[PDB]
């Protein structure tokens, strides 16, 4: 017999509430953006204008009592605590000692992490993208990065998520010590200092979180009030759409690693193992944790680090460490949790790892059979072949010769197959070992014909520094181009050469190539071709499967590529 309570929307937040507590507007450290609670705390006011207050009131959600208080006055602020994520019906009613009056219902919201109160994401993929049905067991990775939202202006709802079984999310920093990342320029190590601002060191924190979980985006029906935006509403939505679908997060990458080279010490993975588990309980959507630490052993980005005699043991305890932890968690959850990790492929940085000890806890490697060769020096080669190209000095391929100046190979070639080969080799089972593919060319300048040994391959020329580009043309960095770039400036529609370029192909290598004649422009990178070369060679011994770095910088050939090699191998 108390007036109904009528619920100030605006005054409860819009009803818009959270188990996680997220710094919508400022930037700062991670311990102070992000708190997860286990119990969403909710607030929502409600108003009695006409009538009596009554002396009690009760909150329903979905018609089940969830709270009861005092009524003192003609304004009410209910303060309660629910733990279940997802959207209820809520009434409030208002008793006095003769009865009860119950507010009409109205939704409420509280968010989680898994994505339970979201709806499937509604997608917009390039249809150059093709359906396929590939199986399931086979995998098909891809990375997609956090920075793509900016000028490269791809969106979680841009991933043709239907040809994807792993996602993998590039890239969670560690604090602490990382020079390598200031060396980088731009904004990359200020936006690092700032989230490890009151962080342990080699405790993981998100990078960007802007793109993380701060910017709106209309195509997901984001508004002022949702408490998770970015991309990781985005990718808790695509989790409602696409539930099998996995979803990693990537640990370092070549430019983030240099806190590794300290995992030699038991307390800094003690401290970094800790941190990965409360961010998988913090962050719900991600289905276990990647690591690309670039390298064991170093020849990475930190000149200064490495150790060839502890990071490999260092790596493997991690391995295990790491395995221990995601246990605890699937036996708090229930869901699997898988373990992975992308690794070079050259000789030298496989042998500074027993990788058949790593793998045993270990769910996949994805061997970066990329990056063979690039712009970083002026020697041209096949950045991502399968095998042993044209170019390569007898005795080159398996490491038994001499080079130019006649001083001994000292190892074998850098070739997808002899990586795989070699990792084999050490006892890594085949059905582990995932092979990458390259969404990107690397390429130089001044590579003219006058240079060349063979006439008729470019790959024997000499060059005089990095491609140079514009990002309207897909470069973003000198010496490196988007694949969809190299489709749209240097092949053109009919894969003959446009703009001054050539194609090639070298069928020893199993690699492509665009070449300019006058202003020596070289690309080398995967296309369709390639790609099949490497889904028959995948299939005859029975890998995992293909990944890909990176899925923004496709048109939808190179993922296209990917499930016809693995149906088509022969
Ligand atoms: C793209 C996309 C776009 C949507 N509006 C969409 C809407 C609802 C559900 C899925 C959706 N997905 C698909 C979700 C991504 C999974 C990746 C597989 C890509 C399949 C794209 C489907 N496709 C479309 C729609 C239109 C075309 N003319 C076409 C032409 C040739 C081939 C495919 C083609
Ligand atoms: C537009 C905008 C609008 C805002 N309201 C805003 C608000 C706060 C902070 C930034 C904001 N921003 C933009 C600021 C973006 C920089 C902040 C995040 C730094 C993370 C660095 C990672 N990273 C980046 C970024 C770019 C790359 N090419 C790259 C290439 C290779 C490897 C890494 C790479
Ligand atoms: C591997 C590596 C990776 C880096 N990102 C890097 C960055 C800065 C300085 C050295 C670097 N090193 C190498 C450090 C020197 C020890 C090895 C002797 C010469 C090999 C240099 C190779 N190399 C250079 C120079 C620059 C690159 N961007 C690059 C990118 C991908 C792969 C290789 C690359």
């Amino acid at each position: 017999a108390p007036t109904a309570p009528s619920i100030d929307m605006y005054g409860s937040n819009n009803l818009q509430f959270s188990k996680i507590e997220l710094a919508m507007e400022t930037t700062s450290g991670y311990n102070d953006m992000v708190k997860y609670h286990e119990l969403a705390k909710i607030k929502v006011k409600f108003n009695q204008w006409s009538g009596t207050s009554g002396d009690t009131y009760n909150v329903y959600f979905d018609g089940v009592k969830v709270a009861t208080g005092a009524i003192t006055g003609s304004q009410t602020t209910a303060s309660f605590e629910y733990g279940q994520g997802g959207l209820y019906q809520m009434e409030i009613e208002a008793c006095d000692a003769t009865g009860c009056s119950k507010s009409a219902p109205v939704e409420i919201t509280i968010a989680d992490t898994d994505g339970s109160h979201l709806k499937p994401l509604t997608m917009n993929v390039d249809p150059n993208n093709k359906s396929y049905n590939t199986d399931p067991s086979i995998v098909m990775g891809t990375y997609f990065v956090e920075w793509g939202i900016y000028g490269r202006d791809y969106t979680v709802d841009n991933m043709p998520v239907d040809n994807l079984t792993h996602i993998l999310y590039g890239f969670i920093p560690i604090c602490g010590p990382n020079e390598s990342v200031k060396s980088v320029g731009g904004n990359s190590f200020n936006a690092l200092q700032t989230a490890c601002r009151g962080v342990n060191d080699y405790e993981v924190v998100i990078h960007d979180p802007w793109a993380a979980y701060q910017k709106s985006f209309p195509q997901a029906g984001h508004e002022y009030s949702t408490p998770i935006k970015g991309n990781y509403a985005m990718l808790m939505a695509l989790k409602q759409r696409n539930p099998d679908l996995k979803i990693i997060p990537s640990i370092g990458g070549g430019t983030l690693s240099d806190p590794f080279y300290d995992f030699v010490d038991k307390k800094n993975r003690d401290t970094f193992v800790a941190s990965v588990k409360k961010f998988l309980k913090t962050w719900k959507f991600y289905d276990g944790v990647d690591i690309d630490w670039e390298f064991p052993g170093g020849g990475g980005a930190a000149a200064d680090k490495g150790d060839p005699v502890n990071d490999g043991p260092a790596y493997i305890a991690l391995m295990r460490e790491l395995r221990v932890m995601l246990d605890e968690l699937e036996a708090e959850t229930g869901r699997t949790y898988e373990l992975t990790s992308a690794i070079g492929v050259g000789y030298d940085k496989i042998e500074d790892v027993d990788y058949a000890d790593a793998v045993q806890y270990m769910d996949y490697i994805f061997a970066m059979t990329y990056d063979f060769y690039g712009g970083w020096n002026n020697v041209p080669g096949h950045q991502t072949a399968l095998y042993c190209g044209s170019f390569m000095r007898p005795g080159q391929c398996d490491g038994g010769g001499v080079d130019e100046n006649g001083e001994p190979y000292k190892g074998p070639a850098y070739t997808a197959d002899n990586g795989i080969q070699l990792l084999l080799a050490q006892g890594v089972p085949a059905n582990k070992l995932v092979l990458g593919t390259a969404m990107y060319g690397r390429g130089w300048e001044g590579v003219t014909p006058d240079t060349l040994t063979d006439p008729n391959d470019p790959m024997t020329g000499t060059a005089t520094g990095k491609l140079k580009g514009s990002t309207a043309q897909g470069v973003w960095e000198d010496g490196v181009i988007d694949y969809k770039g190299i489709k749209s400036f240097m092949l053109g529609a009919n894969n003959t050469g446009i703009n001054g370029f050539e194609y090639g192909y070298d069928a020893q290598a199993e690699a492509p190539w665009v070449w300019n004649r006058s202003t020596g422009e070289l690309i080398t990178f995967d296309d369709h071709r390639s790609v099949l070369a490497k889904g028959n060679y995948a299939k005859s011994l029975g890998l995992a499967g293909l990944f890909s770095w990176e899925i923004d910088a496709d048109n939808g050939d190179i993922l296209n590529a990917m499930h016809e090699g693995m149906a088509g191998g022969v």
